[PDB]
């Protein structure tokens, strides 16, 4: 059985198991030829490298150029949320603006955002430099821990990123973690992953793609976006609620094996009835994963109980 | 409906609702004529007065005379535990000795004990000076918070205390809070209390007396003590497992209205089948309390959810 963390501090092992040779090193990265941007990325990676559970997340002073990039992404996306984002998103966004400094001329600091999520649902952030394995990323969710980038995309192409950057995490992921039902749903995926065989990890990663990253949900008689990758994509957020894509009900035996690509708009989305119903479905799917034990998180001690 | 705290920080209101004119002010208190002891008690009360949730509990340097008193109580009680105390007590006591400094020549500091309980079950301590109302004391349990004295009894009568002192809390109460089932059981009493009418508070206080304070429990085919007031009383701990007292099964419609006195050994004890069974019984009893809502603690946000 694969090793998995049993205490929240044990997530500290992940930082020495990331992909070391990251996207910003590629010839086609928007910032590839910018040595200043290169050094900035390395500085953020070093903060995540040295971070340890329990510490406050170091604050960073963002440059004017970084704030400009943030403000372009923020103001162009914000125009779609009232109409395209789910209720839970719009409900919390004004509080993020009031208490977390979410505004076009200011990049929120992860420590503030983390304390805010803690008050809402117990979720917390940890800074992460580069790409975690699916197993390690998902396992953090068991503890209501979200590994979060601190860096920003290159300012030459503000509307484009080949990777999660701080605009994706804060405008795409964070608002849903403020919701109890969504937090329980995403934690359920994390719990399903612990000690699961690699073959089932890939399936959970695919369910994750079609829910947390690109999911749509029913809302009264309508349909709204909740996936992080939709909420942080101006073009795909408008497309996903148009007549063009195909929609199917969330059905995890099907969703789990569905292929997808990361470089175009999704041709197909799965619709969740609700976050509670998705959570039930994940729980049922997880019972089908060959594991010689069952797992439960204890938030009082921040430990996983293994039976 | 009576006000009750809804967040763990809100327990801070209790400190300005205690009995201000305490037992040490009475002519028959063992330390009454000792002005040094008087000032020492006032110093501990001022620490509890100024304490605020979230802070570390101030450490105190205990005098040699205080440590002597502790060591007499500690060594005389410790001789009974292997035979008279429940398994959960004996299981945790060596770890308290190893990691909390529980030894005859050292009074443990509440901050260390609190961090230890947190790792075990989420329970924490808050220092308390004097007598809380039953409503406020019980309400803290809803949050897995135990209000704990820091002072010690007068050294003139080491085997006697007319009040809870630090020897009672640490040797009587603390070890049971290290057990998950016991923690869930005592929290259930706290939850039952929130917004309950005074008439039901008195009933819950009486159940508390006959369980947390003076309860006995079945253990395999035997019976053992778990009540704090037994575990910190050399004479009553031996008596309670002798032929002299009457024993009855824990039955809360009966137990809740049973009278008792605080100045002699109890003539009657109630036997719990287990802490889980006691917890179930408290939950059922609580549904009988007229409250126009139901309550649940969320350990992720440390808030009470009221429906
Ligand atoms: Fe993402
Ligand atoms: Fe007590």
């Amino acid at each position: 059985v694969p090793w998995f963390p049993r205490t929240i501090q044990e997530l500290d092992r992940f930082a020495n198991q990331i992909l070391s040779y990251g996207a910003e090193l590629d010839a086609d990265h928007p910032g590839f030829k910018d040595p200043v941007y290169r050094a900035r990325r390395k500085q953020f990676a070093d903060i995540a490298y040295n971070y340890r559970h329990g510490q406050p997340i170091p604050r960073v002073e963002y440059m004017e150029e970084e704030k400009k990039t943030w403000g372009t992404v923020f103001k162009t996306l914000k125009s779609l949320y009232k109409t395209h984002a789910c209720y839970e998103y719009n409900h919390i966004f004004p509080l993020l603006e009031k208490y977390c400094g979410f505004h076009e001329d200011n990049i929120p600091q992860l420590e503030d955002v983390s304390q805010f999520l803690q008050t809402c649902t117990g979720f917390r952030l940890r800074p992460v430099a580069g790409l975690l394995s699916s197993r390690d990323f998902l396992g953090g969710l068991a503890f209501r821990v979200f590994h979060c980038t601190q860096y920003i995309r290159h300012g030459s192409k503000p509307m484009y990123t080949p990777e999660p950057d701080i605009c994706h995490e804060l405008l795409g992921h964070v608002p849903l973690f403020s919701d109890r039902s969504f937090a329980q749903f995403s934690q359920e995926i994390g719990l399903a992953s612990l000690g699961a065989p690699d073959e089932y990890i890939e399936k959970l990663a695919t369910i994750y793609w079609f829910t947390v990253e690109f999911g749509l949900c029913k809302q009264g008689d309508s349909i709204k976006a909740y996936g992080a990758g939709l909420l942080s994509s101006f073009g795909e957020l408008q497309y996903c609620l148009s007549e063009k894509p195909k929609l199917l009900p969330l059905e995890l035996e099907k969703t789990a094996i569905q292929n997808y690509t990361v470089t175009e708009f999704q041709p197909l989305y799965y619709v969740a009835e609700s976050f509670n119903d998705a959570k039930e479905k994940v729980r049922n799917f997880a019972a089908t994963i060959p594991r010689p034990f069952s797992v439960r998180y204890d938030p009082y001690t921040q430990r996983i109980e293994v039976l």
